[PDB]
């Protein structure tokens, strides 16, 4: 009675851990070492294994294929947390060249939030009217601009957007010379009571000056961005390994079911 | 007499340590490590007890029962561990969905706080009068703004109420018009000195420059405000665990104090 | 020969090492756990006890009640540990409510540097003269402002002490109309050779942004330096725990000395 | 059966999990500690050899060399890994002098980019035209500055570049008399509307002190490139001893593979 | 054969790694858990000791010796971890006073950047002439300013170093009445064509606040500068226990190998 017990418990627990491990977020601090220091536990307990089927005495194959099998399993883990981990830094060194996985990884994350299968896809509000059509916006494989949206398209291409109308108003649009709002028609005359349109040149050498220091700043802010992008996409690997290794938990603890009675 | 204190001092520092884990604040850094940290205190501490009930040698289902209920409290702690901790990122991948554990949180931080147990909400100078009365300014179930205070709702409908009086002044109070208090009535030879009432217009995008590197900091201001919220989260949710934890182990101590005549 | 120097030094590296523990700075990153890894150290030790007095063959309670000794200090050390860190975050959960300890905190403090001892606190200069007497400068049990002094009293009553002379100058000085030291004595004709006395008010906009800018960091300066003192206090509680034990830690090792000749 | 699966299974893990160490980037808050966590994840296996081969009992050279040599191989890598990491500081006490290992990362990190082998450097696109000959602006031993790019080398020579045209504009090029585009030719009476060409010297210095709080956030980030650097200079040597110590543990394998017969 | 190398190498790599572990640069981070994490693998390494030399079958106090003394040695090197980590922190509780170690830390940073020792300190250019001469600029034992160098002694004095000309340039020059340079001889009638010599005093105000907020970015810089320089002499204080035990540790070698045909 006590046997099962203590050779179910603690492995199941170890099995449900190494899952655990995954799905805990993108702790890239202590990820690397977590999914380490689980294997350490188990360590320890390979000792006991001794105590029931020793090296020299006992010979037990049939247990000794699933404890080789999950022992495995967890290395092939503990090995691609550090494949996970790579998709942090992308150091300049190589290996994982960028433009291949990140279709894969926008894809991934499109279909999580937006799911894919027939329970969400198919079974939902849905018509066969203009809301579900395409158009000129929505087919942009000659490299078009996203629609106007404020999820990250409006303020893009205006500011990402160089060469636009936001900084190269090369259309006529005729506000120079046909609206005076905030712009004088041709008005070579407005003096600022006498003086140039401008009171002082070092103004114009102090904004640009704060908007330097506002491109660093951005620059740092593009530097999380990116962090958190990395962090996203190991989490998304994390998850995709967890969905994977599962089967392979259930067929295990399954056979080590079905098999018990061989054994036991 | 060795035997007992040797069998009970260890298994309650474990116990005590258990809680003591939780007890310790959201430290997200070395939590998730530490729950797994003590795990491992324990796996050597199972060495010792192959030699009071060896796996092959002697059969003491008594306290074996006790071990692996022990065990799995053990591991349902450091299971719950990782979901605490999920509520530290809430990656994009989804799973822990907002909007609806919030309110939740935000009710159990008030409790904490504000005590709702008879022995402090009900013994409390109270009395019958308009101090515990409702009005409009209590029932907002119609989506109304709260009252106005200090504690984070006076500047609040300020700043973070967009379309306001603070942004969109439409309700005519008369003070351009009515009050030459910082406001001139309609007067339009206002002039500074001969000027217009400006010097210069580059001041006004230097002023907005200004202000868009403010906002850029309160970006990172609320980024961190989201984050202690969070820390806060977890913290909360890892006092209930405490908790619930803590009848389950001063029930397993009683059993295990009234079942030792039986053993021992 | 050998027993003895194996079963001393261990031991004693143990208690030598547990002390060192607190006597290291308030490391919140790592103490947490550091505390925790020596405790793993002892357990692996405690195998080799096994071979010396066995669980169920050897009956050595002397020994034995010293070891549990150690063991339930270690433990209390390490639940201490986690009531110290506690002092580093403050969560709203509750527990420490503040107002209570920051009274200690600073008595702790003061006594630290400023020693009381009479070794050090009576054996000083000192005189019958004004210069240890009491005034009304000292005796401000009615929430008198402290004397001025650049360890942060001058300054503080300026910036942090709303509602006085720096921000509001109820006090008739006679500066505004007696002095002309860059306060125009009610000289309403003093203009900017002809304009009013501000170019453009959007420089006052522009000042007042800097001012709140300056307003943030300030906040974020404010967080560390709590951060600091909050450090600082979990340093003066570890300093007073490891004062503590060390009289525990002493008494163990004469009992041990002493009860030498009993075992061995 | 189970023999040889038990006594492979391990040793292939921890070979495996010795190279995915240093495959890991180039983590100094992790790493220095996780080169040491696999180590103890062998201490505890050495326990089992005791099982197979104990120091007393059996005499089995065979394997024992073996083991031997996979020990000094992860003493050595754990030993080279402090020496990675002194890459990451470069403390003033000296030790790895600077001005000689830089010739050898930046030629390591331009062989990883650009692909020196014959498989990728002789087999691409080439010809004898003057798209790869060399000129004055290739051979540049005379210290010349180097081409006109966007990879940090057109405002490299701009900024960085003291004493050049951007600050010393010694050379006589004519648009201080000969040009008026931004340079009023000669024009002495050119008057902001009857005041000085500056409105007000503060502005002047507002500037000044607005490039003096550029600089100093600039410090930072030339820091943090430095630190960027020596952490690809630490992956480079990383992924350096990873190659050199492939090819050992190929032949130990090897080795152990072919002499399997004579123990087995 | 394999008794000798199976307990000399583990025993060396271990002796090696804990001079490893100083020669790591200052990683307050990881160091003070780096430092006991070796000590683990040792516990583990003790436990194959007990099946050499049990503690109640063997008589072997020989290598007993040297085991304890490794022991004392590497329990005094954990120790002396914390007093290095104490450097880092100087906490307000005490104990390291400044004032004391810090014209140690100096010479030492002199002497391991400028070699003392005959075989450089003597061995080098040197002269007779004034070049190695000394005067009123390198004899300053009355509390004189620095020579002027670009190494912080420049711009030390003008900025730190308060007081000066560059603050309260008391000494007569000559530039207010006798030079036009940037300073109109006494030129009261020099107005900004028709106005003060200030556009507007809020520039006035503006400049104070951007210098106030640059002093606030100078004090966490020389937060930072302190955090180096400790970190430079907790780095220092490791390289010098060190370079102590390193003597003590080839002794101990010397000993066990000379000592080896006595036991072996």
């Amino acid at each position: 009675l006590y046997y099962g017990l203590n050779l179910l418990i603690p492995c199941v627990l170890i099995s449900a851990l190494a899952l655990l491990v995954f799905l805990l977020p993108a702790d890239s601090g202590e990820k690397i070492s977590l999914g380490i220091t689980v294997l350490l536990s188990l360590t320890v307990f390979m000792l006991l294994v001794a105590e029931i089927m020793p090296s020299t005495s006992d010979s037990s194959p049939s247990i000794a294929q699933y404890f080789a099998s999950t022992m495995i399993i967890v290395g092939l883990s503990v090995v691609v947390t550090v494949i996970v981990l790579q998709y942090h830094h992308h150091d300049p060194d190589g290996g994982k060249m960028p433009k291949w996985t990140r279709v894969i990884l926008l894809n991934w994350c499109a279909w999580f939030l937006r799911m894919k299968r027939p329970g969400e896809d198919k079974v939902r509000p849905a018509c066969q009217h203009k809301q579900r059509r395409c158009s000129l916006a929505s087919v942009e494989m000659s490299a078009v601009a996203p629609p106007p949206a404020s999820n990250g398209n409006l303020l893009y291409i205006g500011f990402r957007g160089l060469d636009g109308v936001h900084c190269v108003p090369t259309p006529d649009s005729g506000v120079v010379c046909g609206r005076m709002a905030c712009s004088p028609t041709h008005d070579e005359h407005l003096l600022h009571g006498g003086q140039p349109p401008e009171g002082d040149p070092d103004l114009a050498k102090i904004l640009e000056e704060v908007r330097y220091i506002a491109n660093r700043f951005r620059c740092q802010d593009e530097s999380e961005a990116v962090c958190s992008e990395w962090k996203f996409a190991a989490c998304v690997v994390d998850r995709l390994c967890l969905m994977a290794f599962s089967v392979f938990t259930i067929i295990c603890t399954i056979g080590i079911l079905m098999s018990a009675p061989n054994f036991v």
